[PDB]
């Protein structure tokens, strides 16, 4: 089974996106979609992913994670799209049968929070994901509380809503 994904009309798209405002680290204080679930046997941790501009105006987006007590660096490219916010996957051909992958930014303000959301297509199965940035490792219950509503707007149940437990090795370097 596979949640449907959400049409695009249900996900908004900042006002004016700021490209080299939206730089530096971020962390995934909420992590949604189908294919995330609340694994409790190894609840998720949080993990920090980093989005460094580039001459060519696309993003070089590191993410750092705690997987088998060693740090893993996972490296990508956000090559941007349409609209201001909105970002397709570089080298889409270099991962296997990857059709389509859409990143949009759905609200930001740049110092302390982002919402991002995520379309990856691939073996005619659609995988989406929502994000819950953050500059620091909390943010207040209030954004965090849009972020489950936001989510569940998409279709999403609480089971595939996961706040990952904030840690300190690999993520605050």
């Amino acid at each position: 089974d596979l949640i449907p994904a959400p049409p695009l009309s249900k996900v908004p798209l900042q006002q004016n996106f700021q490209d080299n405002q939206f730089q530096g680290k971020w962390y995934v204080v909420g992590l949604a979609g189908n294919a995330i679930l609340r694994e409790d046997k190894d609840p998720q941790k949080m993990y920090a992913t980093i989005y460094e501009l580039k001459e060519d105006k696309s993003y070089n987006v590191t993410s750092v994670l705690f997987r088998k007590k060693k740090c893993d660096y996972w490296i990508r490219t956000f090559v941007p799209g349409c609209q201001p916010g909105e970002f397709t996957l570089g080298n889409i051909k270099s991962y296997p049968g990857l059709t389509s992958y859409l990143v949009r930014v759905v609200s930001t303000n740049y110092n302390q929070h982002a919402m991002v959301f995520f379309k990856k297509v691939s073996q005619n199965r659609e995988y989406f994901k929502i994000t819950l940035y953050g500059r620091t490792k909390e943010l207040t219950s209030e954004l965090k509380e849009n972020f489950i509503r936001f989510s569940k707007s998409l279709g999403l149940p609480e089971n595939h809503i996961v706040f990952p437990v904030p840690i300190d090795q690999c993520i605050d370097g």
